[PDB]
């Protein structure tokens, strides 16, 4: 399972990296992978990168800035399409997005956060992550 | 946090670390199958611990034992349990809707529905959901 955040980016679960034929529907060129454990299986189909995001208060989801999103915009000025996903892909993998769209379109984390939220119901960043995402911008400590 | 049953809770790492919340709930039991997550608060709660991936190659079926022995055993001590993993939606969702099945004789259709009503953004992974399909087949 897959939300449509623009058509280039993409949030899902480790189950939407492993469904080839809706990776193919939805023209998938680039996979960012924060999972633990979630083998790439598509070697031949897509352009990998993984780096560990662990889901818990303590990571530091702001450290992940510069490799993912150098990344995310690789698809981008590729015009290729991105899936950023993880485990469950509800928090870690949802933070990255959050993120990704309060810097490279200049906006807030509430007004990311909802178009998050519309695309994929079902995400919930652990409580460090609102923190954390919250006070970026602010640059708290 | 999702009310299964009055006494039977499913949530994060975020209610396992909510005391005010955990009170307010008359929890007693604390079922903690994340990684990663301190059992914070040891003089309130009776806790148990088990590691559960998140991976369709887990076996969800080799907790049981454990993790329903506990969820009975709090249920015996007209206690209530919170099962908790880090957001919630996958493993620990898994053990809640095996424990209907097991405890109560109820169908994977309708103990899935009943949790996916209770809290809504469950979704067990794939191996998870095809482990509960078949379980008491």
């Amino acid at each position: 399972q897959v939300g449509v955040i623009k058509p280039w980016l993409l949030l899902g679960s480790q189950d939407a990296a492993h469904d080839l034929d809706t990776l193919k529907k939805n023209k998938v060129t680039h996979i960012l992978n924060v999972a633990y454990g979630v083998e790439n299986a598509f070697l031949s189909d897509f352009t990998y990168k993984s780096i560990s995001i662990l889901d818990l208060p303590e990571t530091n989801i702001l450290s992940y800035f510069p490799e993912c999103f150098e990344f995310i915009e690789e698809a981008k000025r590729k015009d290729g399409v991105v899936l950023v996903h993880s485990n469950a892909g509800v928090s870690a993998a949802a933070a990255i997005v959050i993120g990704f769209l309060m810097n490279s379109e200049q906006t807030s984390f509430t007004s990311a956060f909802s178009l998050v939220k519309n695309a994929r119901p079902s995400i919930c960043p652990n409580s460090g992550f609102m923190e954390q995402l919250r006070t970026y911008q602010e640059g708290k400590e």
